[PDB]
C-alpha cells in the first residue's frame, strides 16, 4: 500500500533504475605551506575538468530541450568561473592553509547557506541549483566515478530520491517510460516536466528506491496510484487495461471543443495563452492552451534593438502562427507607450505616459508602422489561423479609420501578388471606459472584442498599474470593473460576436465563475494560469454562475461581492 | 438717429461731461551736447514727476476698486522704472543727441510696437496699456495741465471718445450716472465695467462726443438705443417712464429662483460659478452666478507656502462664505496630485500623477488633513450655506469610509460647543467612470453629485488632459462621455437627487444643450461663461433639448451628435 502524489497519470511497464551515490568524504586535514601551492593546482586541475564536463552538458541541453534550458547551464557555469569564487577559494586555501575540497565546499556552501536564511520557497529552490554546483566540484576535483543517464542502452524507468535540473538535460526521454522520485512534491523541478512532457510518474513516493533493486520489473498504474512489483500477469493484465482506457481518454478528449474547459453543465469557453514571442507557444502547448488569445506583439518588438521591418514582423508571425499549427493566434497590433516603451523609438517622455500617446494612437500619427504590421500581419494569415486585434481603442472613429486602414494595405496585397487570409478577422481591445460604454456601437464595427481588465481598470479606477502607494486601490474586482465587463460581454453577445479576455482577471481563480457566469467566451492568460483556471470551469455548474455573476453585478461593494463568490466555493464543490 | 452696441441696457437722466485732451507737440530739433546733460535731467526731474503722481492714482484704486486694480499700477510703475528704459532712453540722448520726448517716445513706442506686430487681440489690448504709459510720460515731461476725473463736484454723464484703464480707476463712481464712449466695443476695458458694474453705457456711438458740449443735459434710453439732447418733457417723460419698466423689471428678477436660467417653456437650472479663492466670488457675483457650484480648495492651499490649518481654512472658508452672502458654496475637499501638486508638500513624484496618489486618496492616508479640513468646513458652515463634496471618489467603500468620518468630526465640535449647520449636505465629484457606472449606487449614499467632465473624459478616454500631443482625442464631447453623463444624472435623478457639473462641459456653449436635454440640474463654471451659458438656456425650449438629447446619446460618433446640435441651432433659434 505505497502511495505518492502522482504528477501526471497514465500507466507503463518498464524495468526499474536505481541511482546509487556514494557519500563524499571530506578531510579536515590541515595543510602544510608546501601543500598550499599543489592544493591549488589539484584545484585548477580537478576545476578544468568539470569546466570542459560542464560544457558537454550544455551543449546536450541545447539539442536535447532547447535554448531553455542551455543558458541556464551557462548561469551555473558562469557562476562557477566567478571571479569571487577563484580568490575566495584560493585566499582560504592561502590564509587558512585548508584543503580545497574542504574549502571550496564552505565558498559555495556560504553563499547557498546565506540564501536558505531567505523567507521565501522561490529563493530557496535556486539556493538548491547553486549548491548542486558545488557538490559535483568535490566530485570533479576527487575524480568519483560518474553514473550518466546518457549511456542508456535499454529502455527503463528512472527511479531516483530526487533529481537535480543538470540531469533532467542529459537524461534520456525516449528510452526512460516514466519517471518516480520521492523529492519534496510539484515544487520540485523535474516534476513540472512530468507535466509537460504528459508522461506518467510519482515524486512523493517516500521510499520506493528503499524497496525497489536495479533491474526489478515493475508496473506503474499512475490511475489507481499503485505499483506492481513482479506481479503475475493478472495485474500486468489489469493495468494494460487501464492503459487502454487512458488511450481512449486521449482520443476522446483530442476532438475540436471536446476540451475540459467545459462546466460539468455542458458550457464551453475557449482558455488560451497570452503570448510575448514564439517561445512561450511552448508554455501554451504545456499548460493546455486551446490557442493564442492575445500576442502582445511590443514584445517582439522589445525582443529586438531596431525597429521590426515588415520582413521580420512577417517572419515573426509566421513562426508564431505555424508554431502554433492548427490552432488561432489573436495577433494585437502594436501597444507601445505606457509602462512599455521601447528605448530605441526615443520617443518623448510624457507627463501620464498611461493616459498619453500609446498604442494606436501612435501607429494612427505613423503611418509606416501601422502598414508594415498590418501588412505583415495580414501576409503571415497566409499561414494559420490568424486574427487582428487592436489596443487602447476609445471610439468608434478610431475602428473605422484603421479597418479603412486594413483594407488598403489589403488591396496592396492584393496587387502584389501575395496572399492573406480573406477571412480574417478583426476585434478590438476592450480596455478602456470608453470602448466599454460604446461597447454596442463598436460590437457592429468589429469580429469580437477582448477586454483588457488591466488597463480598463487603471481607467476606470484611475489608478496607475505601476502604482504601489495606490495598489490597494487597484481592483478589477470592482462593482464598477466588473459592470463594465458584463455591459462589454452583452454587447458582443448582442450583435451575435464574442468577447474574450486577456486582461490578468481572465487568470484570476477569484473571477473565474463571474467571468464564467457573465458569459465570457473567451479566456486569455499566462500559461501557467490556463489549468487552474481549467479546473475550476471544469468543475462549476454554469447555471449557477450565471446567479453567482448576478448577484455579484449588484453589491455596491467588492467585500459584498467577495462574500458572494466565497459561500458559493463552500456550497458548490 | 444715432446707434451705438449699448453695453449695459437701464436709463438715466443728467449733464453731459465732454474729456477734451490738446494735441502732443514733438520738437524733432537736435539738441547739442551741453543740451544732452540738461535734457537727461529734464527727463529725470519729468519722471519725478510721473513717479509721484502715479503712485497717487495706484492708491485710488486699491481704496475705490481693490488690490485687482490696485497691483495693475505696479506693473505700469514697475516697467517704467525698468533699468533697459533707463538706459536706452539715456543712450539714445547721449548717443543719437536726440530730445527726451522724442527720444523716449521711440523707446515706448518701439516696444508697443513690437506687441502690435502680433497677431492676436489679447495681446494688442495689453499693448493699448504700455502704449498709455509713455504717452502720459510726454504729458508729464511737459508738464501739461490734467483734467483729473476725481474733480468733480456735481452728478455729471461721463462722455469721452475712449477711456483708459488709468482713468477708469481714479474715476468718481458715485458722480458718474453712466458712461458713453465711441471706443471699438466690448473689447474695450472700460465696457467690462459697465457690464459687472451694472449701470447704463454705450461704447460705440461713433460721434456723440462730437455732437455734444460740456454742461449738455442729455437722457440716455439705453432701452431704445436713443440720446435726446435738449428735449422736451414729453421725452423726459417716455424715459422716466421706460425707466420704471426697468426698475420693476429688476424687483421680479430679484425673486430667488425664477432668474434667467429657464429655457423659454419653463424649465429652471442652476448656474454657478466655480471658485479658487474669496476673490472669485467678485467675478462670480459680476457674471450673474447664482452661487458657487464648486469650491476648488486646493486654490486656496496654492495660495499660500505652507498647509493651511484647521484655522486658517476655517477662515478662508468663512470668508467664502458670507462672500457668498446668501448663495450657496460647494466646498469640494482639497483635491492635490494630478496637475496639480503643492509643492511646500514635498510629496514624491509618480509615474502617472493623474493616476497616482491624488486628493481623496491623500487625505485617506494623512488623516490630519482630512479632519482639519472637514472640522474647518463645517465650522464654517456655521456662517453661510455651505456644502461638502468630494474629489476622485471611485467606490462606495471611499464614500461610506467618509462619511463616517464627517460623522465623528461632527461630534468632536459637537463636544467642543462649535456650531455647524446639522443640515450641512454632502455630496461627491461624479469624475471617474468607477463612480459613473456606480452611480446608482452612490446616489443613496450622497445628496447630490457634481460631474468633473475634465476628468471623466480623460479616464473614460485615457487621454492626458495636460498632453497636447493627443489633444485631439480628448473629447469630452463623445458618445461614451455624454453616455456615462447620462447615467449620472438618471442616478440622481432615481433617488430624487440632483447632478450638477463643474467640469469644463457645463461652461462650454456646444453641450448647453445636450446638458440641459440631459436633465443636468446643475452648471457651474468660471464666471465668465455664465452669462453665454445663460443667454443659451433662457433661448432654448426644453422639450426640444431633450429630443435634441436623446438623439445625440445614440450616435456612435461625435460628428454625427455635433450635426444634431448644429441642425437644432441652425432650426432652433
Amino acid at each position: 500500500m505505497i502511495s505518492g502524489i502522482l504528477a501526471s497519470p497514465g500507466i507503463a511497464f518498464g524495468k526499474a533504475l536505481l541511482l546509487k551515490e556514494d557519500e563524499i568524504v571530506i578531510d579536515r586535514k590541515k595543510i602544510s605551506a608546501d601543500q598550499v601551492d599543489q592544493e591549488v593546482e589539484r584545484f585548477l586541475s580537478g576545476r578544468a575538468k568539470a569546466s570542459a564536463q560542464l560544457e558537454t552538458i550544455k551543449t546536450k541541453a541545447g539539442e536535447t530541450f532547447g535554448e531553455e534550458k542551455e543558458a541556464i547551464f551557462e548561469g551555473h557555469i558562469m557562476l562557477l568561473e566567478d571571479e569571487e569564487l577563484e580568490q575566495e577559494i584560493i585566499a582560504l586555501i592561502k590564509d587558512k592553509h585548508m584543503t580545497a575540497d574542504a574549502a571550496a565546499h564552505e565558498v559555495i556552501e556560504g553563499q547557498a547557506s546565506a540564501l536558505e536564511e531567505l523567507d521565501d520557497e522561490y529563493l530557496k529552490e535556486r539556493a538548491a541549483d547553486v549548491r548542486d554546483i558545488g557538490k559535483r566540484l568535490l566530485r570533479n576535483i576527487l575524480g568519483l566515478k560518474i553514473i550518466d543517464l546518457s549511456a542508456i542502452q535499454d529502455e527503463v524507468i528512472l527511479v531516483a530520491a530526487d533529481l537535480t535540473p543538470s540531469e533532467t538535460a542529459q537524461l534520456n526521454l525516449k528510452k526512460v517510460l516514466g519517471f518516480i522520485t520521492d523529492a519534496g512534491g510539484r515544487t520540485s523541478h523535474t516534476s513540472i516536466m512530468a507535466r509537460s512532457l504528459e508522461l506518467p510518474a510519482i515524486v512523493g513516493t517516500g521510499s520506493v528506491t528503499s524497496q525497489v533493486k536495479n533491474d526489478d520489473y515493475l508496473i506503474l498504474d499512475a490511475v489507481n496510484n499503485q505499483v506492481y512489483v513482479n506481479p503475475t500477469n493478472e495485474v500486468i493484465d489489469k493495468m494494460r487495461a487501464v492503459q487502454e482506457q487512458v488511450a481512449s481518454e486521449k482520443a476522446e478528449l483530442a476532438k475540436l471543443k471536446d476540451l475540459p474547459a467545459i462546466t460539468l453543465d455542458g458550457h464551453q469557453v475557449e482558455v488560451c495563452a497570452n503570448i510575448g514571442t514564439v517561445r512561450d507557444v511552448e508554455g501554451a502547448e504545456r499548460n493546455g492552451a486551446e490557442g493564442v488569445g492575445l500576442y502582445r506583439t511590443e514584445f517582439l518588438f522589445m525582443d529586438r534593438d531596431a525597429l521590426p521591418t515588415e520582413e521580420e514582423q512577417f517572419a515573426a508571425y509566421k513562426a508564431v502562427a505555424e508554431a502554433c499549427g492548427s490552432q488561432a493566434v489573436i495577433v494585437r497590433t502594436m501597444d507601445i507607450g505606457g509602462d512599455k516603451e521601447l528605448p530605441y523609438m526615443n520617443f518623448p517622455k510624457e507627463e501620464n505616459p498611461f493616459l498619453g500617446w500609446r498604442a494606436i494612437r501612435i501607429a494612427m500619427d505613423r503611418r509606416e508602422i501601422l502598414r508594415d504590421q498590418l501588412r505583415a500581419i495580414l501576409r503571415a494569415s497566409a499561414f494559420g489561423k490568424l486574427r487582428i486585434m487592436f489596443p487602447m481603442i476609445i471610439s468608434v472613429e478610431e475602428v473605422r479609420a484603421l479597418r479603412k486602414e486594413i483594407e488598403i494595405y489589403k488591396q496592396e496585397l492584393r496587387d502584389e501578388g501575395k496572399a492573406f487570409d480573406e477571412s480574417i478577422e478583426i476585434g478590438v481591445m476592450v480596455e478602456t471606459p470608453a470602448a466599454a460604454t460604446i461597447a454596442r456601437h463598436l460590437a457592429k464595427e468589429v469580429d469580437f472584442f477582448s477586454i483588457g481588465t488591466n488597463d480598463l481598470t487603471q481607467y476606470t479606477l484611475a489608478v496607475d498599474r505601476g502604482n504601489d502607494m495606490i495598489s490597494h486601490l487597484y481592483q478589477p474586482m470592482s462593482p464598477s470593473v466588473l459592470n463594465l465587463i458584463k455591459q462589454v460581454i452583452d454587447a458582443s453577445h448582442a450583435e451575435g460576436k464574442w468577447t474574450g479576455m486577456c486582461g490578468e482577471l481572465a487568470g484570476d481563480e477569484r473571477a473565474t465563475l463571474l467571468l464564467l457566469g457573465m458569459g465570457l467566451d473567451e479566456f486569455s492568460m499566462s500559461a501557467i494560469s490556463i489549468p487552474r483556471i481549467k479546473k475550476i470551469i471544469r468543475n462549476t455548474n454554469f447555471e449557477d454562475a450565471k446567479v453567482l455573476a448576478e448577484q455579484a453585478l449588484a453589491q455596491p461593494t467588492t467585500d459584498e461581492l467577495m462574500t458572494l463568490v466565497n459561500k458559493f466555493i463552500e456550497e458548490k464543490t
